[PDB]
């Protein structure tokens, strides 16, 4: 097993800009084969042996987002900086 | 006496973008001759008879801001959307 990865339970929600139903991140990361444990609002995720590409939280975020589907991410123009 | 005017105690602070010291609004409005009573977080302000220009909370905001000095108002860029 690779080293474990720690990330906040709502990190995929923030990156995607979507409030996923509760348990979505934990369910999806287990679905792809990782061991997921809870410590407050922080998940400790140990990827499976066949997923050496999962090394940091950003990798985990892609798994949740692609399985939930990118079509649920809304189109929200960010505010204009004072260019 | 003109009709009384109800205004939140922090209204001038919000419009100025400045956190004035405690009691600033009540002190300035009493200086210009108004009768000021406190109802929790809401002021009831009765302007003096020589100030018929004071009819709305915005009129009272101008009194506080001009006497505190507009130079204390900071310079921050607004959050304009993408045009
Ligand atoms: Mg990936
Ligand atoms: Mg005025």
């Amino acid at each position: 097993s690779p080293p474990p990865i720690r990330m906040g339970v709502d990190v995929p929600d923030r990156i995607a800009g979507v409030a996923y139903p509760q348990g979505t991140t934990a369910r999806r990361l287990a679905q792809i084969g990782a061991v997921v444990t809870h410590d407050g609002d922080t998940l400790t995720v140990t990827p499976p042996s066949w997923r050496p590409d999962l090394r940091q939280p950003a990798d985990l975020v892609e798994e949740v987002l692609r399985l939930e589907g990118l079509e649920v991410i809304p189109s929200v123009l960010p505010p204009a900086p004072a260019g």
